[PDB]
């Protein structure tokens, strides 16, 4: 119900938004780097203004052109996907300012939740478990650290708070270590981020990445979305992603899933979100919160039935999430491939002209790619080409298809990852289900 | 929980049915004329065999070699499809006195359902309601046909028995004109189909075609999956169904459901089925049964979860259906268009190669295709390329999602029938919903 939206982003994302838009009438403005000329939703989209040259710099991250972008069509909206803008407040702080809407929550809420050690006093006042921890940032006396770190006992992980994707994270296995690892983190903190807060957890060994899916609205409504299994991943890059977690009861969900939809109301959360969470020996632990639409949302939707960007638009637009927490019913379960243009073992992007394309299809293939005969793939971004998701009413029936689906797959004149899903769907351990983020880079070594 | 599987078919349903083949571990044999060497499903399949060369008649209509086939491969079922050997009482005889399970109905039933007026008996026997008729085949006493016709009431229609696809129909206005009428009729009969049976329904002049879709097993269960509105014809052609029909309530669905599944297990059916209705003033008149999986059966899949081929393996392997009628709850609706290589104005078929394929996708969106960019559409069949079936929670997200999908869908190098698509999704009267059989030739002429 709100008029024209800029889609401030690229590649599937911006065509997952536009089908959203087109299905509810709001019309399209594609903003697009030189480079991104020929995508998909760029030729489909009602209007279209080039926001800078190829780099992402000086394109996809310029706030003054994208700001503009809104202003010259009297746009009402920006939607700003995953990665680029979409979790930068300084951005969604000067989208309102301007006059218009950010589908996302408010930029007091992206700062406090962009801060992980903000976020975990929130999580930890509304009652969502964290992990065991210093509860608060660390000291520089040494001896206060110490009775920490022995309280929660090794090894544990000191975290720059402005942190994230592992740059600042120092795992401590002995007392003896642990004074220069504070100092060390501290200083690369301030170095990197103007940031010098750092706060200690429990380190988990083996644990599992479980996420819980949320809405909220301006009518103080709060929903949660079962939760996603991500554990299947290579040095921070997600692979292969489902829903619901194998070994999550229905009971277990609704307790962990309430406290999130409660957390959402007590901060004020607007929008879509997820809750990421360690999962070890049957626990759930907060660590950090994504206040954006997700690459792997498609599985949610595939076992809940919900279209989420057409949540994120009707929330954006003042409306009530469509449905109730007791109309959701988990039914199946559903696989995301992430397929990337890059070689499948030395994961060197492989950019360049696809000769062919043949999408597979049939009864619970889902095909979500900005990719077509004749697109060449640019070096200027991320290697993502197209996310093969299917749905099965066991785990069973959605990697059997989704082998299937694999098999009919062809992308010609590129390299992709095909080969690796290949290789982690008949694996034994992830047929039976449950391994955890480190099994993948062991598989592998 | 067959091993292996021969598929007796082409195009479009033969990738569906290896699909379902391959999700059950159950081994494929691709039968093909010299022409279909690079169909899609025979370059899947585990083994394939040459049945001859390009004419229907000499390859997939071809009765000793599909079974010669079966014989030389060791398998243990043969999937017929729909058209061709499918409605074939002699081909599905001949497979099981050749030690084989074909895949539907008992040779006895189809030949029972087959004969129009041999079906309408026992479907009246079962308490299924029949278009008010003679009951039976009309005399030659002329005296004894205008008491039938005045009982009924002009117009009326004389059929042939063995009739069909338009060919043994003659609609009545006058009783002057009836005694020739059957006359002919009955001569046209006898000439076609070696048959001179012909019977007499009330003529309906503005009906909906609607079909109730059926599953039966060999543990004595049969279930109903709703219905679906076929009535978007042009000269006996399908172009657009829809599931469920506009207009049925849950109240009306659970009568004339449970009297067709009733009838089922009268009749010793086995398999998938059709019951087809003729629906006008709000009331349903059998007219005919298909024995056959249907092109339109995707649409049945989308508003149930229900997987069709899936079921008719399960069947014919001697298991019961996987779930119960109180499982079945009618969810949304869907939509699907049949996109045919054609004149979108003449319907004149247009062969050859496709240079590019775009094949649409996203949340809702599903492509039952055997097309391939390069691949050549041959002269020698049907002009079907792809089945575009759309998902929505309401009738009105399911035509809106058709409308973006069909606009995103690129087949280049030949003709295609997505403009009439396109035209039939804009028109109001289709969007109100319930047009009648005739209403698409009007809107054409
Ligand atoms: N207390 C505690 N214990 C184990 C952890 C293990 C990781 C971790 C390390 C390496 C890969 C990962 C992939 C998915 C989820 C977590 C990880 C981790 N990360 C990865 C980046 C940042 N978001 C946090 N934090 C952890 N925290
Ligand atoms: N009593 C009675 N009243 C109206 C009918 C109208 C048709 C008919 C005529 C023309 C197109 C059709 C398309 C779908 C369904 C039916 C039709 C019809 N058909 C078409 C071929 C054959 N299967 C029967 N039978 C009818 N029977
Ligand atoms: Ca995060
Ligand atoms: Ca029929």
């Amino acid at each position: 119900m709100l008029e024209k939206v800029v889609i401030a982003n690229r590649g599937e994302i911006a065509l997952r938004i536009l089908r959203a838009c087109k299905e509810l009438g709001i019309k399209t403005v594609a903003v697009h780097s030189t480079a991104d000329r020929d995508l998909k939703h760029v030729l489909l989209a009602d209007e279209t203004i080039c926001i800078g040259p190829a780099p992402s710099a000086k394109s996809y991250l310029n706030i003054p052109a994208i700001i503009a972008a809104a202003e010259v069509t009297g746009a009402d909206a920006i939607h700003p996907g995953y990665g680029f803008l979409s979790e930068n407040a300084d951005f969604a702080e000067q989208v309102e300012r301007s006059g218009f809407t950010f589908i996302g929550p408010t930029a007091d809420v992206i700062r406090l939740m962009g801060d992980k050690v903000s976020a975990i006093k929130a999580m930890k006042k509304a009652g969502v478990p964290c992990v065991p921890g210093s509860d608060g940032p660390v000291s520089n006396d040494i001896a206060k650290n110490k009775e920490i770190a022995k309280r929660i006992g090794y090894p544990i992980i000191i975290k720059a708070s402005g942190g994230g994707g592992g740059r600042g994270m120092r795992v401590v296995r002995s007392e003896d270590a642990l004074e220069e690892s504070i100092a060390m983190t501290k200083a690369e903190a301030k170095a990197a981020f103007n940031n010098d807060m750092v706060y200690m957890e429990k380190y988990l060994e083996n644990p599992r990445h479980v996420e819980i899916q949320v809405l909220a609205d301006t009518h103080g409504n709060a929903v949660y979305l079962a939760e996603r299994d991500c554990s299947m991943q290579r040095r921070h890059q997600k692979v292969v992603e489902e829903a619901p977690a194998p070994g999550i009861t229905e009971e277990v969900r609704r307790d962990i899933g309430s406290r999130c939809a409660n957390a959402c109301v007590e901060i004020g959360y607007r929008g879509a979100g997820t809750f990421e969470f360690l999962y070890e020996n049957g626990e759930f632990y907060f660590i950090e919160m994504n206040t954006r639409i997700q690459v792997e949302h498609p599985v949610t939707e595939m076992i809940t039935g919900v279209d989420l960007v057409k949540e994120q638009l009707r929330i954006a637009a003042g409306l009530p999430i469509s449905f109730k927490q007791e109309d959701i019913k988990v039914k199946g379960h559903a696989m995301e491939c992430r397929i990337n243009a890059e070689d499948p073992k030395t994961f060197l992007p492989s950019p360049g002209k696809v000769n062919h394309l043949h999408s597979p299809g049939g009864l619970g293939v889902r095909w979500d790619s900005h990719v077509y005969g004749g697109y060449t793939v640019p070096p200027h971004y991320d290697s993502m080409i197209a996310k093969l998701i299917t749905y099965g009413d066991t785990r069973e029936v959605a990697i059997r298809r989704m082998q299937n689906a694999l098999s009919e797959t062809i992308i010609d004149g590129i390299k992709t990852n095909i080969p690796l899903h290949e290789l982690i769907l008949e694996d034994e351990n992830f047929q039976k289900g449950g391994t955890n983020i480190h099994y993948l880079e062991k598989k592998l070594g």
